[PDB]
């Protein structure tokens, strides 16, 4: 399982590079990203989060863990906000409210290298926007008040340290 970078790691601020071609190394990265995300568990993971700074997002919003979606080189444009309690595998076990445009259009390519365009509302609009932020080196904590940020940071470093401690046990 690929290791997920944790806030405040500076590599999470890297702006991702476009994918040149959907080769079989990015197909294998995507499957490992899904694996990593499904194990967490989470519903979304940007390649930036596993220290591969390319424009790849994996996502599965299904209670069954069997509706997987891929977005390569994505473009997101609002079609107009709504509140939602967001978390992030790179800000582990921290959830808070962020307010994002509630309807968006997504243009991206899939793992066969074909282009698509869809309109998104609901959980889809929140998630795509959250993951596109990762690709621009941004985290959902950047929209919270700074006392919630250093507090999330102190909790995360604790959580990272326990996870290290759990591996020694
Ligand atoms: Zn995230």
């Amino acid at each position: 399982l690929l290791p997920i970078l944790s806030f405040p790691d500076p590599r999470l601020r890297t702006i991702a590079k476009p994918v040149e071609e959907v080769t079989d190394e990015i197909r294998q990265l995507a499957a490992d990203m899904f694996e990593t995300m499904y194990a967490a568990p989470g519903i979304g993971l940007a390649a930036s989060q596993v220290d591969r700074h390319i424009q790849l997002i994996v996502m599965d919003l299904s209670e069954s863990k069997d509706e997987p979606m891929v977005f390569i080189n994505p473009k997101v444009t609002p079609l107009t906000t709504q509140p939602y309690e967001e978390g992030c595998l790179s800000v582990p076990q921290i959830y808070d409210k962020v307010d994002r445009p509630s309807r968006v259009k997504i243009e991206a390519i899939n793992l066969e290298g074909q282009a698509f365009e869809i309109e998104a509302d609901g959980l889809l609009a929140v998630c795509i926007q959250h993951e596109m932020d990762h690709l621009n080196g941004k985290l959902f904590v950047d929209y919270l008040s700074p006392l919630k940020r250093q507090r999330a940071r102190e909790k995360v470093e604790k959580i990272v340290r326990q996870r290290e401690r759990e591996k020694v046990a």
